[PDB]
């Protein structure tokens, strides 16, 4: 019981491009660019699609930086979140109806305005370290427990429908 998602962090040496959810679920919070991997598309096509739709950006390559599992109390189904980062982007960031991209200096990242797990794994992302992580949530604002480990290589899940 799981659902497959992507999260894309556009990360340059001094800055990170985040985006502000403009409405709907998670409105008011800054996040990486991502969403549900649909049926008929691969994980990496889904990551590129969500980045294109949300930021208007194209990337030459995505690096696999980590894997996050979300569990929610009252929901039996886990979120399987494949996390990517990209150094090299093409195009000018422009908002959609869903998301507005903005650049943040790396020491200025607005963790109080982001999802609570971000404070945990973002330091590893910024140190250029790969990670596996798990967060048990109660509601949107509360983490009940977590496990986060640095990994040498991101484990491959072999999803054969994606
Ligand atoms: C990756 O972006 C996040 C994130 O960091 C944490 C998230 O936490 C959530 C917490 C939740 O309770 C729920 C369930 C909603 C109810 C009120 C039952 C969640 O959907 C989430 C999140 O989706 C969430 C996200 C966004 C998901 C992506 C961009 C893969
Ligand atoms: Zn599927
Ligand atoms: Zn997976």
């Amino acid at each position: 019981a799981s659902r497959l998602y992507t999260l894309v962090l556009v990360l340059q040496p001094q800055r990170v491009l985040l985006g502000m959810k403009k409405r709907g679920f998670g409105a008011g919070r800054w996040n990486g660019f991502g969403g549900k991997v649909q049926e008929g598309e691969t994980i990496e096509d889904g990551a590129r699609r969500e980045l294109q739709e949300e930021s208007g950006l194209t990337v030459d390559a995505l690096h696999k930086v980590g894997q996050i599992v979300f569990e929610f109390v009252g929901e039996p189904e886990l979120m399987d979140v494949h996390v990517f980062c990209t150094d090299s982007i093409q195009g000018t960031p422009v908002e959609s109806d869903e998301m507005r991209p903005c650049w943040f200096q790396l020491d200025q990242i607005p963790f109080k305005d982001m999802w609570p797990d971000d404070s945990y794994w973002f330091p590893l992302l910024l140190q250029k370290k790969k990670f596996h992580g798990y967060f048990k949530f109660q509601g949107q604002d509360t983490i009940l427990d977590y496990t986060l480990r640095e990994v040498d290589t991101v484990l491959e899940h072999h999803h054969h429908h994606h």
